[PDB]
């Protein structure tokens, strides 16, 4: 964790034109489809992390899907011949990328034997192998798949038998374990022998939005789930192969995108990203019209782009209550945009307590932070209230507790520094995904930094 000290926000551009860089959750989702799809498909706006870097190598490696990249590694190129995979013997290397072994653990368990190998083996680093799978591994072997822990049982390194594949069927699968495992299972059922019937028992899955995500991903690979008419989490996948489409763009991050539209509200700039619109996968593209406009911006969206001019700086107008669940990771920057919207009433923010589990306490790190600016704010049994002030924030003193501390979490990070470009003396932000924000903060909103 570093330091970096953000001068005001003096005088910002007029407008302004941001592309965020590709969302992490669908470019993960978009290479198993592809590899498992019949036709050669160019991926376009993939997120490089450690997730695609680690699935790319281990797609390229097994045998029946081709990867390449072109036009200097932003295209990635697969080849899929509709998911007929087999063993290169070679060990998959995963690294820490906790995403990709879920996906790919599933993936080997299609896979045929070859004469190099009769299985797949998944391998990753020190903390890959502390990892918990369990629930993934035993719905696979309950599925026929043969499994067994190399080191310590209930994580990677994993050694899959080649050549059983998935009977199909009833797949049940508890609801308390991460979305991630319903994910996995849900793109690779078309490719069992028999329709698969994947039901969660145990409860309701937390992650749904991402299960959701998952099943659209898949109908535009040609293959739509359908969900059970008497339990909401059982869901009906046909067999079949994908299709792949000529070229499958992956969404810019919308979570990314409230930032930068947040600016613009905050700054009575304008800022428009032009492939982010109504049509997204994301829930958090919602941000400009259910945040940004009641608060008195002036937004436009189509499909596919989203125009946020603010008001006159001073001038945002508090929301009174919004539920944020269709979207929990932008209310740390609806909580920023608040605390500048003079009350009146309060800002208050719903459907976020699944936001108190992460790097942080977020909703606990909002309300500690603000109170260093001068922002009156308070939890809600299902969120924060925010009380609003005059962009009369307190003045910011050096080298006595103008810092503000970001938890060590991202989006803690980019929210306050947005509050603190619009005080009167540069904010320290300390204990500080999107590198290139510092980056767009100089470039593109021309705001001094260090
Ligand atoms: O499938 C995905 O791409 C994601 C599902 C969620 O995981 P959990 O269901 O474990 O919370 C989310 O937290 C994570 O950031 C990405």
């Amino acid at each position: 964790t570093d330091e970096v000290l953000v001068h005001p926000f003096t005088n910002p551009p007029k407008e302004n034109i941001i592309v965020p860089p590709g969302s992490k959750s669908i470019s993960n989702r978009a290479l198993i489809l592809a590899a498992l799809g019949n036709g050669t498909v160019r991926v376009k706006n993939l997120l490089h992390s450690d997730d695609t870097k680690h699935m790319l190598d281990a797609v390229a490696s097994l045998k029946g899907a081709e990867i390449s990249t072109e036009d200097n590694g932003e295209t990635i190129v697969v080849k899929g011949n509709g998911g007929n995979l087999v063993t290169s013997g070679e060990e998959l290397y995963l690294g820490n990328a906790g995403t990709a072994s879920r996906f790919l653990t599933t993936v080997a368990s299609l896979v045929g034997k070859s004469q190099a190998s009769d299985d797949v083996i998944l391998t990753g680093n020190a903390r890959m192998q502390e990892r918990p799978i369990g629930p993934l591994v035993d719905a696979l072997r309950s599925n026929g798949s043969e499994i067994e822990y190399l080191n310590k049982q209930g994580s990677l390194p994993l050694k899959i038998s080649a050549g059983n594949g998935l009977k199909g069927g009833r797949i049940e699968l508890a609801a308390t374990i991460s979305s991630q495992y319903v994910s996995s299972i849900l793109m690779c059922a078309p490719y069992a022998k028999e329709p698969v019937t994947l039901a969660l028992v145990g409860g309701k899955p937390i992650s749904q939005l991402y299960i959701d995500m998952t099943c659209a991903m898949m109908k535009s690979f040609g293959i739509e789930v359908t969900k059970s008419t008497t339990e909401e989490y059982t869901y009906h996948i046909p067999k079949g192969t994908y299709k792949n489409p000529s070229e499958y763009v992956i969404e810019s991050d919308a979570s990314s995108a409230t930032y930068p539209l947040a600016f613009a509200a905050m700054t009575g700039t304008s800022c428009t990203i032009p492939n982010i619109g109504s049509s997204s996968l994301q829930g958090d593209a919602k941000f400009a019209v259910d945040v940004l406009k009641p608060m008195g911006c002036k937004v436009e969206q189509t499909t596919t782009s989203t125009t946020v001019t603010g008001p006159p700086r001073g001038h945002l107008k508090p929301l009174p209550h919004v539920d944020m669940e269709p979207m929990t990771d932008a209310f740390l920057t609806a909580s920023v945009v608040a605390a500048v919207a003079k009350g009146g009433s309060s800002t208050s923010i719903t459907g976020i307590a699944n936001q108190r589990v992460k790097e942080c306490n977020r909703i606990e790190a909002m309300v500690t932070e603000l109170a260093k600016f001068g922002v009156p704010a308070n939890e809600l049994p299902d969120g924060i209230e925010i009380h609003g002030i005059d962009i009369e924030d307190l003045k910011t003193p050096e080298i006595s507790k103008r810092g503000v501390s970001s938890y060590d979490d991202h989006r803690v990070a980019m929210s306050f520094s947005l509050l603190a470009g619009l005080c009167k003396e540069p904010v320290l932000i300390l204990e500080r995904t999107w590198p290139g924000w510092w980056d767009i903060l100089h470039s593109k909103f021309k705001i001094e930094l260090d």
